[PDB]
């Protein structure tokens, strides 16, 4: 924890760093205000690993400290991915975009280099940025928890893009019909924005406003959840079949027990509901989001037979069958109870 060449160099004034450009970055290199994985230099790949993640520690400071921090030349360590990862002969992706995110502000020309008077046509724009827009993207943001279950076991009948959709159109209906809550939160302010006639386009100061807080600010009520199906620990087990327990719950309320052939399901399927259970008490993998089974028997012995069942099974199990691998000496040899 030394410090040699001890001239008083530490904090200083006015800041704009540079590259030390051993490029593995494309652009926005090691500059730690716009940091080493804050965008698309070495090891901040798109598809959600920018400063969006819960750190900048994939903030790959190796771009300048390429051989001075960890000589992997950059990533595959502190930033758990490969560089920008961008450029090689697959020119087919990522759709760089521009959009009509236009809050229907005034229609303008440039015979003065366009210095028009946007006054409440622009107060409407800035109120749209509040109502037209806020609560319109959390209605769009079905992207980091619900992204798993927009379509559940259905034969990939695309619906994930049709319920969050009503919010990605929520900057058009918002921008012109919650821009009711602007084109009238903006003239109900004053008649300088042409407000329609009669004595009841005057309640609309707040009613076209409520159209906003019903179309844009409740866009967070309509769309976001409207595609909801569950990929929790994907087993409630005995409870989805609790109709077995009809013939065993009928044996305690009142006296019964006619033919006993039908009691070969109550405590018979429950027999397979310790392998099924010990799968439940373990994990998911019923619903899509990539699924099927690695644990419904390839690892169901734990609890069932009580031994690991992969990679040269240990000597436990009540029927062990191998003694060839690295391990912890297990049964004839002994750790604590086997």
């Amino acid at each position: 924890e030394l410090w040699y060449r001890q001239i008083q160099e530490n904090d200083q004034l006015k800041l704009e760093n540079k590259g030390l450009k051993t490029d593995l970055r494309e652009k926005e290199e090691e500059l730690q205000g716009l940091k080493d994985d804050v965008e698309k230099l070495t090891a901040d790949a798109e598809l959600q690993r920018l400063k969006n993640e819960r750190h900048e520690e994939a903030e790959l400071e190796r771009l300048k400290s390429e051989r001075h921090d960890h000589d992997k030349k950059e990533a595959e360590r502190k930033a758990l991915e490969d560089k920008l990862a961008d450029k090689q002969e697959h020119l087919n992706g990522a759709l760089r975009y521009i959009n009509e995110k236009e809050a229907e502000r005034k229609e303008k020309e440039a015979e003065q280099k366009k210095l028009k008077e946007e006054k409440q046509i622009s107060d409407a724009s800035r109120q749209g940025l509040r109502r037209d827009l806020d609560a319109s993207r959390e209605a769009k943001k079905q992207v980091e928890k619900d992204l798993a279950n927009l379509t559940a076991e259905l034969d990939k009948v695309k619906e994930e893009k049709q319920i969050s959709d009503a919010s990605r159109q929520g900057l058009r209906r918002d921008l012109d019909a919650s821009r009711e809550a602007k084109k009238q939160v903006e003239k109900g302010l004053a008649n300088l924005t042409a407000e329609l006639d009669k004595v009841k386009e005057e309640k609309q100061i707040s009613d076209a406003s409520r159209q906003g807080l019903r179309r844009d600010l409740d866009a967070s009520r309509e769309a976001k959840k409207q595609v909801e199906k569950a990929l929790e620990e994907a087993n409630s087990k005995l409870a989805a079949l609790e109709k077995l327990n009809k013939e065993l719950e009928e044996s305690k309320k009142l006296t019964e027990k006619e033919k006993a052939e039908l009691q070969a399901k109550l405590e018979a399927e429950a027999k397979a509901l310790k392998e099924q259970l010990a799968k439940q008490a373990e994990e998911l993998a019923k619903l899509r989001a990539e699924k099927a089974s690695d644990s419904q028997t390839p690892d169901a012995k734990p609890g069932n037979k009580a031994v690991p069942g992969k990679g040269q099974a240990p000597q436990a199990g009540t029927k062990p069958n191998q003694n060839k691998a690295p391990m912890k000496e297990t049964k004839r040899q002994l750790p604590s109870t086997g």
